[PDB]
C-alpha cells in the first residue's frame, strides 16, 4: 500500500494506491483536486438568475419536472441508476436539479452532484503503467467518477506539449487537461470494449460551454476489474503511431 | 406549537433547521430563497486562479507553527475540537486563513472549520416582539462556529440603490471600494438573526477556497456559552434605522432602547 488515500481525504471514501509489479512509488507529478479548477480566467456564467429551475413539490419524479424536461427525461431510477432506456451510444445532456430549484436536496434528479460513492483503487498494471480498478461489484448504469482537471481553451490546448491527459468538451472548443491538476480519472486507461461511458452534465451552473463529464458503468463491473473508456479517434490516429492499445480484448481497434 | 416547517433549508445543511410559531398566526417566511452558500446575480470577478493561492506544505495536521496558513492568520486559532483558543481577541478579531485545496495537508487538519459547515442545532422561531428569530436547541460551548452570514454579493453602488437594506452586511470596509452581502432576496438562517446589545455572537472575516481580499466570508462564533433555548444575536454594525425602531433585546444595558 504505497498510499492509503491519494485524495488526502477530499473524497467521501479513500482511494489507496498499491504496487506489486515493479518498484515505482505513488505517482506525484500532479496535484489531486477533487473538483475542476482554472488557472487562466475562465468566464463562467454563475449568475443565479440565468438558471433554469423547477418548482416540483414531489421528489422531482413527476414528468412536470422542468429539470427532467431539459434533459428530455429524468434518466435516474430510485437507486440513482440510469434507466435501461438510456441511450448509451449517443447520450443526452443531463440537467440535474440545482440550488435554484424549489425541491429538496434528496430529489431523484440529484446524483452526479452527490459525489463518488464507489470503492476505487489506483493500482499498477502489468503493461499500461498505472490504472484504476473497483474493489466492489458495480451495478450497470451507476455513476462511478467524474473526469476532473484544469479548464483550458482549444487555443491553450494546442500549444500544450503534453496532451495525454486531455478531454474535449463541446465541438469554439474547451478542454480539461488532467495533466497538472486532476483526480482518479486521469489514471483510467483506454479500452475497446469499455465498461465506462462519459456523459455531459450540468448542476450548479448551466453555462453550456462548460459541461462536467461523468462516467457511468455501461455494464456490471466485478470487484477487481480495471475501468476503461473509449478515448476516441484523434488519440489513436497520432498517439497510435507510437503506443498501441493493450486492452487485451477480441475487438481491439488500435492494437 | 405549530411546526410550520420541518427544515427551512430543504436539506442543504448538514442538519435540518425547522421553523415554529407559537405566538401569532404567521406562516413560515417565504419571500426569499434559502441558499446555503453565497451567490451572485451581477458578475463579481473573484480571483479563483488556483496559482494565486497562498498555501502550506505541512505534513502534520497543520498544528505546527510552520503552517503558512496559520501564519497568515497570525496563528491557528483553532483547538482540536475546532473551537477558538481563549487567546482569541473577541473585541478585535483577526482575519482567519483556513487551509485550501492548494495546501499539501489533509482535509481533516486543524485549520479547516468554517469550511466544514454548520453543525449546531438551530431553529427559526417566532419572537413575541421582534418578529422572527433564530434559537439554539442545545448548549453551545464558547468559541464555537455557529453559522455563516450568507447572501448575494453586491457593490456599494448596487447597495445604495437597493430599497430594502435591512438584510445587508458591509464586507470590505472602505479600502477605496466597498462590497456587501444583501441577504434580502437570497440568504440563509443568518438573515433571521436579530440584534442584541450583549451579543452572544461575533462576526469574523474568513478566507477558504479563495483569498480575494475584497470578498471575505463572515462567520459567527459564540462569544460565550449559549444555553439551549437562547436566541442568537450580534451587534449590528441603529446608526439611522435606530431613528424610530427601538431595540427590545431585553438586556439591562440596551444602548438603543
Ligand atoms: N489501453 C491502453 N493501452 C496502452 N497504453 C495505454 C492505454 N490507455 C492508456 N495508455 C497510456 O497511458 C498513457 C497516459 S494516460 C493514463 C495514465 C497511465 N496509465 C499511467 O501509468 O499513469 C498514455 O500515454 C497511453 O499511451
Ligand atoms: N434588537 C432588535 N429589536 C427589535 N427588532 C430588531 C432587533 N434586531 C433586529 N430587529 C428587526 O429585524 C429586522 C430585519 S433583520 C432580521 C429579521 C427579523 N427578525 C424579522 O422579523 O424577519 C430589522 O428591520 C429590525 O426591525
Ligand atoms: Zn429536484
Ligand atoms: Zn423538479
Ligand atoms: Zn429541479
Ligand atoms: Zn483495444
Ligand atoms: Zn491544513
Ligand atoms: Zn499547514
Ligand atoms: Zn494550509
Ligand atoms: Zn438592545
Amino acid at each position: 500500500i504505497v498510499s492509503r488515500d491519494i485524495a488526502r481525504g477530499y473524497e467521501r471514501i479513500p482511494i489507496p494506491c498499491v504496487n506489486a509489479v515493479d518498484s515505482e512509488p505513488c505517482p506525484s507529478n500532479y496535484k489531486y483536486v477533487s473538483q475542476n479548477c482554472v488557472t487562466s480566467p475562465m468566464n463562467i456564467d454563475r449568475n443565479i438568475t440565468h438558471l433554469q429551475y423547477c418548482v416540483c413539490i414531489d421528489d422531482c419524479s413527476s414528468s412536470n419536472c422542468m429539470c427532467g424536461q431539459l434533459s428530455m427525461r429524468c434518466w435516474y431510477d430510485k437507486d440513482g441508476r440510469l434507466l435501461p432506456e438510456f441511450n448509451m451510444a449517443e447520450p443526452p445532456l443531463i440537467f440535474e436539479c440545482n440550488h435554484a430549484c424549489s425541491c429538496w436536496r434528496n430529489c431523484r434528479n440529484r446524483v452526479v452532484q452527490n459525489g463518488l460513492r464507489a470503492r476505487l483503487q489506483l493500482y499498477r498494471t502489468r503493461d499500461m503503467g498505472w490504472g484504476v480498478r473497483s474493489l466492489q461489484d458495480i451495478p450497470p448504469g451507476t455513476f462511478v467518477c467524474e473526469y476532473v482537471g484544469e479548464l483550458i481553451s482549444d487555443s491553450e490546448a494546442d500549444v500544450r506539449e503534453e496532451d495525454s491527459y486531455l478531454f474535449d468538451l463541446d465541438n469554439e472548443v474547451y478542454c480539461i487537461d488532467a495533466r497538472f491538476y486532476g483526480n482518479v480519472s486521469r489514471f483510467i486507461n483506454h479500452h475497446c470494449e469499455p465498461n465506462l461511458v462519459p456523459v455531459r452534465v450540468f448542476m450548479a451552473h448551466q453555462d453550456l460551454r462548460f459541461p462536467r463529464i461523468a462516467f457511468f458503468s455501461t455494464r456490471l463491473i466485478e470487484a477487481g476489474e480495471q475501468l476503461g473508456f473509449d478515448y476516441g479517434e484523434r488519440f489513436w490516429d497520432i498517439k497510435g503511431k507510437l503506443f498501441s492499445c493493450r486492452c487485451g480484448s477480441p475487438k481491439c481497434r488500435h492494437s
